[PDB]
């Protein structure tokens, strides 16, 4: 019910789209997503203007999406280009709503709000996903929880030990200086852990000069729910730029009030020509989502009714600064938008 | 919530009933339908007056339906004929509601509204279903959509050109000529496809024949939601009257606000003793009706919340006259009834 | 929505609890139930004070329940005993709600209401369950009906003549004699079946029986929804006291407004060292209690919307005295509680 509609959201990964329409709901809005013959992606409201049939169940006819019910045909902009009935007249009432869409950084971005306010330049920067110097692997996941629970999750390092123990684990609670930098529509949480233990994968690409001052775990948040992290390791006192690292794409898109779409990916600068490494990284990310984070957040969503019926508020700990700030920024965006409705 | 209760609806096909009660909900009213030992069908509110147990889960005892909970027995009129407890007294408070019911034309009709207005003069004529000159085959289907969506569907048979493409597509669709006749309590939509190649289905009716043909697809609607179509095909310019045809029964009965019962059938005057022709008609009913149409209308029902939340209204085409008129007649019946209670 | 929270309810059977937490909802309240290393049972609100994760999905760490999300640890009283984050401070806001709990008579009792009013001395007496002179076997069942429908069911044991026809029908039902004893927070219904043929079940307990049989079916109800019955059968003219019997535990605990937990058991004074009798009772509990009654009450729950929408009230028979009285006592408790906010 309460979404920030005036913002860019990822609706799909390029590989998911083709001439066969994909029906997907974004912010309670049903969409028909498909790639036209010229290769350009189109996004139409998945509701035919005639009698409301799902356009996503149709097929392309001469490059145009044909409604599966009575045959009306539409172009990528939503204009009805063919009416096979009667005099074949095509009044403006037959056009279907079209959404601004941009394919960039191996992501399909969509603006579900006021179309007059959609500026391609305000789209988050995920350039690493299409940089020849990086190898990117990823996927899609559906989760039955409000998207804000997963934003909280991604902005927090404290559950790694208990939720992702299979991968991330430690035994130190005396050393932890994470700085949170608040910008405009952007927030970064930087963490540098000297003497940090490199991953099993990034270790294979290290020669030898371990010295307490060489491990990073950072994350950047952009307007609403798009995040990119930075997991890295270095020899000694070398800068972040010259380290072995992976930039992780973690973008959430609300489906309904209690469900969301999760687009994940890893863009690494090591083992670039290792095909079996691709399967590995993609599976661990999938595991971290499906088999672990999903279980936790879906259980929390199931407790929302009780917490709201009663007046229960969360008790924050020292590790919640970044999440709390992002949570507050999203709230402000919800209010700023409602102050127009 | 909004149903036209003062009208006759089909609650079951004769073959579905026996001494074993059938529990079925009609217009949000749970019914217990069964055939008494004398062969007469009975319809009782499926709620025992004592503690509300489902009478439909009981069995007949000496021709009377016995409640499975504490044994009260009832006759076809809903009168409690036996109370096995205490002095065995049977006060009027123990009688269960009974609904007017009429078995006619191989259909079981029921009046769910004001029993004092049960006007049998209003039972639609489906005589072809029991005419020895016709062969009838049919079935039952349950659909998760408001019944009005299927009424719309059946009054626009032209959708077959797209929804039933593989069997009904016709190269002469663009030469279609339709008219609409409005009479006393009845609306008819006539369609004619002249001098074209028979569709895949029509070919089977003519036993794999080619050569130009004239087609007719007419449909009659009667008060609320009972329809009978006319599908005919014949060579060149032969008389519509002396043509090979099938009269299709298509009757809808609301179950809940968002679900309905669909009773379909085909009464043909050709291939009367041909088992393979029976198979062709049954294949068509299972594929087109039970599958194809269901997919479309159920997807539309899922889009109702969005269309209502926003102020979206349908855009009518030249082929919608008949459906729009029936839709308006049903609306008037809803208002005339609401102005009563 | 309307529950009598100020009363003791059974939340589990001792055998269901261990160091692995059991998540269960009682009166719309999610609980985490577990046995601490010292063997004492604990009951905490299954919602972590930090971010609301289910504590029931956690494990015990050094005798304390650890939240599976970020590691907070709690003691049986709900006090946070360990915070692994930052300075490890533990403000009062980190404690979780704990519920008064008492393990007695092989039952786990919990007080879901005002903790200040919980008095262990008001817990129903089910001593037979731990008396060395009796052999007790039982189990748990979940039912999708408001708990009051099952209380009604248990207070009218006469339904067994029809609902459990195959197992308990007696040909002397017509000569039954009832008595009802009313007390403070207690109501008893007595039934006597004089000189009849033993039912299939009673014959199983007796291991034969030629001569006529006297059967007793008594049941005691205590404040809210805890019942204990008395099933006895004897030959020719043996008195009820000095005889062979089983004391049946039948306790219901509301889960939601339309669902409940059913704890059943049989404590017999015959065949104490007989495995075959154990099977007979478990077979009965599985068939009659978990299958047969469930079908009836769940069907009734499905008819509640219709009966309420219309103004339908139940018509009582001569066998409803006990049930009606308990129903009235429960209503009074609901009102007395609603009158104090
Ligand atoms: C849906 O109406 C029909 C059409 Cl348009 C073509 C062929 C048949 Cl068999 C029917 C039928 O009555 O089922
Ligand atoms: C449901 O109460 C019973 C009746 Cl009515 C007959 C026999 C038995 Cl064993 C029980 C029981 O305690 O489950
Ligand atoms: S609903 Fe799309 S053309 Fe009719
Ligand atoms: S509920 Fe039908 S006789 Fe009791
Ligand atoms: S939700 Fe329990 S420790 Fe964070
Ligand atoms: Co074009
Ligand atoms: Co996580
Ligand atoms: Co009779
Ligand atoms: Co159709
Ligand atoms: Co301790
Ligand atoms: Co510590
Ligand atoms: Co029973």
């Amino acid at each position: 019910a309460t979404f920030v509609r005036n913002a860019w959201y990822v609706a799909a990964l390029p590989e998911e789209l083709s001439e066969k329409p994909l029906g997907r709901t974004i912010l309670d809005t049903p969409l028909a997503l498909y790639r036209q013959p010229d290769g350009v992606v189109a996004a139409l409201l998945d509701i035919c203007p005639h009698r409301f049939a799902p356009l996503s169940d149709g097929i392309l006819v001469n490059g145009h999406l044909q409604c599966p019910y009575h045959g009306l045909e539409f172009d990528g902009g939503g204009q009805c280009v063919h009416n096979p009935h009667g005099n074949g007249a095509r009044p403006a009432s037959l056009n279907v709503r079209s959404f601004p869409v941009v394919e960039r950084d191996a992501l399909i971005w969509i603006w579900p709000g006021d179309p007059a306010l959609a500026d391609p330049g305000a789209i988050p920067d995920f350039g690493c996903r299409v940089d020849p110097a990086y190898r990117t692997v990823g996927g899609y996941g559906h989760v039955d929880c409000n998207y804000k629970l997963l934003v909280d999750n991604l902005m927090d390092l404290g559950h790694a030990q208990y939720v992702h123990r299979a991968n991330a684990q430690t035994d130190a609670f005396d050393r932890l200086e994470r700085e949170v930098i608040v910008g405009d529509g952007e927030i970064q949480a930087l963490m540098k852990i000297p003497g940090g233990t490199p991953s099993v994968l990034m270790a294979k690409f290290l020669r030898g000069a371990n010295t307490p001052v060489d491990a990073w775990n950072d994350i950047r948040w952009n307007k609403v729910s798009a995040m990119l992290n930075f997991i890295a390791v270095a020899p000694e006192g070398t800068p972040k730029e010259q380290s072995i690292h992976s930039r992780g794409t973690h973008i959430l898109t609300p489906e309904t009030e209690a469900s969301c779409h999760y687009f994940f990916g890893s863009s690494r600068n090591f083992g670039i020509d290792d095909p079996e490494m691709d399967g590995v990284l993609r599976s661990w990310q999938a595991q971290a989502l499906v088999k672990e984070d999903k279980v936790v957040v879906e259980a929390i969503e199931r407790r929302r009714a009780y917490v709201e019926a009663n007046g229960i508020r969360p008790a924050m700990l020292s590790c919640d600064e970044a999440a709390v700030r992002v949570s507050r920024e999203i709230e402000k965006l919800e209010q700023l938008e409602a102050a127009r409705l």
